[PDB]
């Protein structure tokens, strides 16, 4: 009962969790393994404010929508917890901006208090004409992702610190299962041209008079193109840069800039915010999110492998619905094989 | 004109700004002076959270809600402003929560986006059974009281740091107008059968994952009596005592446990918190604010004196609104002096 998780962003984290608590017994033990390449402070999910948030239109496949609705309900039960803090989970109200009156997202009724803005509250914002209000949650990963593994460490997982070059590597070395959560860089694995990198960058800032998170959206530079403000626990994340195809890890002076100009004409009180930290992180873009098992066509056994990657500008969003589907495979693949 | 401002806490420095920016002029030439025992940080002024929030249910004086309304429109219009930050002025959001329904309050309409809490929300606060939402503002004292004077200072106000004695000693030195910004401590210069202390206490917390207040209202406690958490620019206020006639200016671990105890049922999350500070109060208790001209008869001279006291556990709430009242009544003394 070989088990090998690659990734160690939230994606992988979540799932071995996951499968763990709901699949491990003395009766019959299961070996749990993370190889990851990058850990904490240094993924994708260590880049994102963790805002919860799926797209406004309803998604490719429907199940997204359902795996973004348990994820919301999960992180909504830990909320009041002394154990929150720990987990960098938080509540948090604000505003999506828009031109038009674009139709109400899917997830209306997931969040607390869903509701238009009103004329007195779009004149604090003179260039947007429509929009909303509501209470979501913010997950920051570099707590979340602390959290997740100190959680791992005592039900009995190892770490190991890898880059893996074949699925058949491990597949030979004993792995009954493998559970893939490489994110972005899932086509090094296997190819994948539905899988692009979604060029983000971010800045840090102190700012902490700002309680609301404010999201723009503009239809001509496109999704997660336009200004973002959004509080954290110490800092405000100041975004608005998308770049589909693009791997350049460096920080880019002309997007330092879009995010400055843009996030300051937005809210002018940030004018005068200083200046933290500046990041670059890659999207996992996919029209829809790769969770699903494959039979390894290689090497004398074939090798059960669990895909879960793909999750966009939404990973931390959606996780916890991705996680549990990933154990349902995972428990789908344990009765298939035998119970005695 | 010789005018005499007495008391630097909200109430005489924007009174003295007000009546200073509508009056200083070629045909009017004011020599103002601030006179006060006690500057920021050291004023009721500065041990308030800054929220504004009237009373629930219709003041005594219908022109109460007026001055509150005129205060909040004028803050809103400078949420954006360059100056924001120095006044530290800025939007939050947050609950009101309540065991039975109440009615709407008269400035529903004033605030962004009033109300009702829904189911969900609701769940969230096991001991409360209805609730509102909704967007106000926050202006801190120690940064509002530390602009007010930079303001003052520029416009050639000048400060001397003394307890005034009587009314007199200030006529007697050539004050031609007494504005009388003494908070609580009115009655040591005329005697007031209707003011008392509102004795307050409060804990200033580092917990910046809070982004809303949530104010708790119970009629068995009375007003300012009930658990209280005020997120501010750098900590979060934790309160809920009121102590009429209660002049102890020391913090009390019985006061210290009600706030801690019932903050931490409210928010669980709070447990955690490190305490930065803890403060005593005295808020300016009468059944309506004095906001009236007196023509003093003591000396050879008649002095006129503006009386602008009273302000309770709403002073930052109403503060502009009675600032431009007592301008408006200086304005009438200036008219009567057959020079306006
Ligand atoms: C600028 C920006 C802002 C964002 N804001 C939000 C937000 O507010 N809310 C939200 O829900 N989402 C947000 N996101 C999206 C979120 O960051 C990602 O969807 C989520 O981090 C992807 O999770 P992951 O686990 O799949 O990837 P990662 O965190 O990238 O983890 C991939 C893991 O796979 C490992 N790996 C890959 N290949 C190999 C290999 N061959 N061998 C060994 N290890 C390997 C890496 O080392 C890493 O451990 C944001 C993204 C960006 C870029
Ligand atoms: C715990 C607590 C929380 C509160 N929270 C809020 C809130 O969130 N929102 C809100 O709107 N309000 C709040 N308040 C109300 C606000 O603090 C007071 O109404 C406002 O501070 C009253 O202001 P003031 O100018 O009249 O008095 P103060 O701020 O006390 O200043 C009185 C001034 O007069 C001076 N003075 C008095 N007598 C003399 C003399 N003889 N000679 C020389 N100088 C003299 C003092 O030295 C001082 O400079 C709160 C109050 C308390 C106690
Ligand atoms: O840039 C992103 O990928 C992103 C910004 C926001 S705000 C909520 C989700 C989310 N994702
Ligand atoms: O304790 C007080 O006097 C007080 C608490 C709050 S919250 C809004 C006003 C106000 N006043």
């Amino acid at each position: 009962m070989r088990v090998v998780v690659i990734g160690a962003g939230v994606i992988g984290l979540s799932t071995a969790l996951c499968i763990h608590e709901r699949y491990h017994s003395v009766l019959q033990p299961l070996d749990i393994k993370v190889y990851a390449d990058r850990f904490t402070p240094l993924t994708t999910t260590d880049v994102a404010a963790g805002l919860w948030q799926p797209y406004l239109s309803d998604p490719n496949n429907p199940q997204e929508a359902d795996w973004s609705q348990q994820t919301f309900d999960y992180l909504l039960s830990h909320v009041h917890s002394p154990n929150a803090e720990n987990l960098g989970l938080f509540l948090i109200s604000g505003y999506n901006l828009f031109h038009e009156a674009i139709p109400d997202p899917s997830w209306k009724d997931t969040v607390l208090g869903f509701r238009k803005l009103t004329p007195r509250e779009l004149d604090m914002f003179p260039d947007y004409g429509y929009g909303w209000f509501h209470t979501s949650l913010i997950l920051e990963g570099k707590n979340y992702l602390q959290w997740l593994t100190e959680r791992l460490t005592e039900r009995g997982v190892k770490f190991f610190q890898r880059k893996v070059e074949s699925f058949e590597e491990v597949a030979r070395e004993g792995a009954d299962v493998i559970v893939n959560c490489t994110g972005v860089w899932a086509g090094a694995l296997q190819r994948d041209p539905l899988l692009q990198p979604g060029r983000g960058q971010i800045m840090k800032v102190d700012a902490p008079w700002m309680k609301h998170f404010i999201l723009t959206h503009d239809p001509e530079r496109g999704i997660y193109n336009s200004p973002y403000i959004i509080p954290g626990t110490q800092t405000v994340t100041l975004g608005g840069i998308f770049q589909l195809g693009n791997w350049s890890e460096l920080n880019n002076i002309q997007d330092h800039n879009t995010i400055w100009e843009g996030c300051c004409r937005l809210e002018p009180t940030l004018k005068n915010a200083r200046i933290i930290g500046e990041r670059t992180g890659f999207r996992p873009v996919r029209p829809q999110i790769r969770l699903e098992r494959e039979q390894l066509r290689t090497g004398p056994s074939n090798t059960e492998v669990i895909h879960n990657y793909g999750h966009g500008g939404y990973g931390l969003t959606i996780h916890w619905g991705c996680a549990l589907e990933a154990a349902k495979l995972f428990g789908r693949i344990l009765e298939e094989k035998k119970l005695s």
